[PDB]
């Protein structure tokens, strides 16, 4: 599979047929307050520098392999460990979040994938309702440097050639996410690669967070995929909600 | 294990301890309404006379095993197969239901027991966030004498020893069910016996089912349990919530 061209979602894995796909378009006025999400808890996810964590490009985005002892919780009883951390980017003067709000398409968007601690392996989530987390954040333009952010971006020149990676220092990976975890859109969806398998419960902050332009410019300009073709525009078209209704943790 | 003898609970299985326990009570005012709560949907529940059905006293409850087809949707790709139903209910004058409503206790409760599709095997969705799911209804009393209810009430004569058991046509069980599937209460709790799952959404119908004085007669006076004791009282005491909240299908 790769963006773009071919091969055939569906000639790779029938769950990318599904009903009930991801990313989806979030229009808030048709979005249901539910006063039940409460604030995200995030345990664990201030690393030490030392074990390094694996940054590797894998043509198809750049992701960030997270160590064991980072919990996630969408509220009580319902808990999750980390797995990882990618990107979606655009291009030149092309925005490449994998959502959208009202139609509006952000510069970028980070995925930390988890798992539900009632599964010791993901194949055994896949498909299973709550298996898997996912927590995602659009990425826009902010006048600053974004330290958190430079840890990762520094070193993608490192991992320029598809199948890439290097070892990066333990950070605060809670600092590459929106300081505010209390607003928030939750909706049930798939993965947005193959398998594209459904259950899949996404969380999707309100508030953004900031990168300067030369950030985004290094993120979206610095990669190559699959055979000489820049890693760009790495996000699946939008699928419809199809009867599904996005929940909000605020009126 | 009996109903709260010794058999020590948390003895037999710990998770009869965990932190996330059904039953629970609820209290309307403090459930957090979500519009994206649609009403339940039940088909197949409509049975031909044939084939027959197992009901059986197991000692702790009377328990109707019920065929393939049952199917029942929580939401939107959010299905699920109805394994069996079994009652909970008191004693002379005495109320038997587990869920209470601020604290009133009705005199008995209809739980329909249902897998998830995304699971083969109830021993897979045991512990796992909505492998299973229950629908509970409270019986109360009514002037008038049920149907659907008397169908298996009638037959508990035939059944008041212990391990007995006998077949019963086929019957509508969505007749035993409240009046409006739009009108619920949802949270995620556990089996109200041992093992004590966790991972269990239990949907509360806001309305209840009545059935006449002497039905409820018949149910709590007919059946024996362990030893010379007779089968009443079958209901696990009120478990704290522990910042879980109750949701609402209504304003
Ligand atoms: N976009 S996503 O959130 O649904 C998603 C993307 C990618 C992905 C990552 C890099 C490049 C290409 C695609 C990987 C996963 C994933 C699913 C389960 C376990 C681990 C990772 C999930
Ligand atoms: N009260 S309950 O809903 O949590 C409940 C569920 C199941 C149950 C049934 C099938 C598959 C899986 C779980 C069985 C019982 C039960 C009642 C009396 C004696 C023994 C067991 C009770
Ligand atoms: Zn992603
Ligand atoms: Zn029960």
């Amino acid at each position: 599979w790769r963006y773009g061209g071919d091969p055939p979602w569906p000639r790779v894995s029938p769950a990318c047929a599904g009903r009930f796909q991801s990313p989806v378009d979030i229009r808030p006025q048709l979005a249901a307050f539910s006063p039940a999400l409460r604030p995200l808890e995030l345990l664990g996810f201030q690393l030490p520098p030392l074990p390094e964590l694996r940054l590797r490009n894998n043509g198809h985005s750049v992701q960030l392999t997270l160590p064991p002892g980072l919990e996630m919780a969408l509220g009580p009883g319902r808990e999750y460990r980390a797995l990882q951390l990618h990107l979606h980017w655009g291009a030149a003067g092309r925005p490449g979040s994998e959502h959208t709000v009202e139609g509006h398409r952000f510069p970028a968007e980070i995925h930390v994938v988890h798992l539900s601690t009632a599964f010791a392996r993901v194949d055994e989530a896949l498909g299973r309702p709550g298996g898997l987390a996912v927590l995602a954040a659009f990425l826009e333009e902010g006048p600053e440097e974004n330290s958190a952010y430079e840890q990762l971006l520094s070193r993608l020149e490192e991992i320029a050639e598809e199948g890439s990676e290097t070892q990066v220092p333990g950070l605060d990976i809670s600092a590459l996410l929106p300081s505010d975890f209390s607003r928030y859109f939750q909706y049930e969806g798939s993965l947005t690669t193959p398998p594209c398998a459904q259950g899949v419960i996404w969380t999707v902050f309100q508030q953004t967070v900031m990168l300067s332009a030369k950030q985004l410019h290094t993120l979206s300009d610095t990669l190559w995929g699959p055979g000489d073709s820049r890693l760009q525009l790495n996000f699946r078209a939008t699928q419809p909600l199809n009867g599904r209704v996005i929940e909000a943790s605020f009126p």
